């Protein structure tokens, strides 16, 4: 079982210029919990979760750049998904990016989408 | 094993009425996901996560009133801590109010508590 196998839907991302309330209505208007941030040439440089955007509330800041956790977690296409699920316990995540070889999207797993894997 | 036996701090709460960003603030400081929502006597009226938060911010809310959730399980004091984990399942919820007879909050257990104790 590997990764670029069992992405099933488009990557949805967002610019790190962007407001905190553009982003919470971007969660919310997919719903999801896991918004992979990436620069203007679609490279991943961070993530944002609900728990961000309460974060950035808290420390008052303006913009997703100034709140986004730049040390991101990620999975690579090629690798396999029990690796990936025990990243996830690991690091107690529920969502990893999915990027290529040269740090593009390519995709979003999370514990819901393993979850099912495994029963 | 009761609630009241794995109980391990204080509860926090906060009135319906505060700004969601002082909900957020509320959340970061204390590192909690679950915040249940009391009236002027205590009583327990709604609860909300980070996700609530990020809800309100993209409909531009302004006090905690406008999206906390109201439908809200809760488990007694002297219930056992099965039960509770049961509830969890059965509604499909990560964060349970302890409350007493006079529906004040005593206390919060989480998915997490339980996984710490029994997983
Ligand atoms: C208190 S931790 C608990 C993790 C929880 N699953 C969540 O949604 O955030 C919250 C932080 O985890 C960070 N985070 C979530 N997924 C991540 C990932 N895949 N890589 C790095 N950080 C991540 C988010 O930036 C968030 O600020």
């Amino acid at each position: 079982t590997l990764v670029k196998d069992i992405l099933s839907k488009p990557p949805i991302t967002a610019h790190s210029n962007i407001s905190i309330m553009e982003a919470a209505k971007i969660l919310i208007k997919h719903n999801i919990n896991h918004l992979p941030i990436v620069d203007e040439h679609g490279k991943l440089v961070g993530i944002i979760t609900s728990w961000d955007i309460a974060k950035a509330l808290a420390q008052n800041k303006k913009t997703i750049e100034e709140i986004m956790t730049r040390n991101v977690i990620t999975a690579h296409e090629d690798e396999p998904v029990d690796h990936v699920a025990i990243k996830m316990s690991k690091y107690n995540i529920s969502g990893v990016p999915v990027v290529d070889d040269y740090r593009r999207v390519v995709g979003i797993v999370t514990s819901e989408d393993i979850s099912r894997l495994f029963g």
